[PDB]
C-alpha cells in the first residue's frame, strides 16, 4: 500500500519489511528480490515476484487492486521502474515473462 510508496520515494538500503508485505506469492522470493535489486536472471527467471508469474495464489493478493505501487512517488529510474512494473504492475497473471522466465510452479499455501 502507500507505505510501500513511502519507502520507494527513498530506496536508502534494502529494507525487505514493504518487500515482505508485497509479495503476493513465496516470502523467499521477495527476499531475492530485495536483496539483488533487478540485478539476477534467477530474480526475474526462476524465484521472485508473486502470482503475477507464478502458476498458484498465496496468503497475500497482487497489490494491483487493493494497494498502491505504481510509479507516483517513485523517482524516475527507468531500468527500477521497468521491473517493478514487470512483477507488481503485470496484467497477465499466472505465466507469462517478460525479461526473463516464469516457472509454473505449483504452490499450496493453506486451503
Amino acid at each position: 500500500m502507500s507505505w510501500m510508496q513511502n519507502l520507494k520515494n527513498y530506496q536508502h538500503l534494502r529494507d525487505p519489511s514493504e518487500y515482505m508485505s508485497q509479495v503476493y506469492g513465496d516470502p523467499l522470493a521477495y527476499l531475492q528480490e530485495t536483496t539483488k535489486f533487478v540485478t539476477e536472471r534467477e530474480y526475474y527467471e526462476d524465484f521472485g515476484y508473486g502470482e503475477c508469474f507464478n502458476s498458484t495464489e498465496s496468503e497475500v493478493q497482487c497489490e494491483l487492486i487493493t494497494g498502491e505501487f505504481d510509479p507516483k512517488l517513485l523517482p524516475y529510474d527507468k531500468r527500477l521502474a521497468w521491473h517493478f512494473k514487470e512483477f507488481c504492475y503485470k496484467t497477465s497473471a499466472h505465466g507469462i515473462p517478460m525479461i526473463g522466465e516464469a516457472p509454473l510452479e505449483h504452490h499450496h499455501h493453506h486451503h
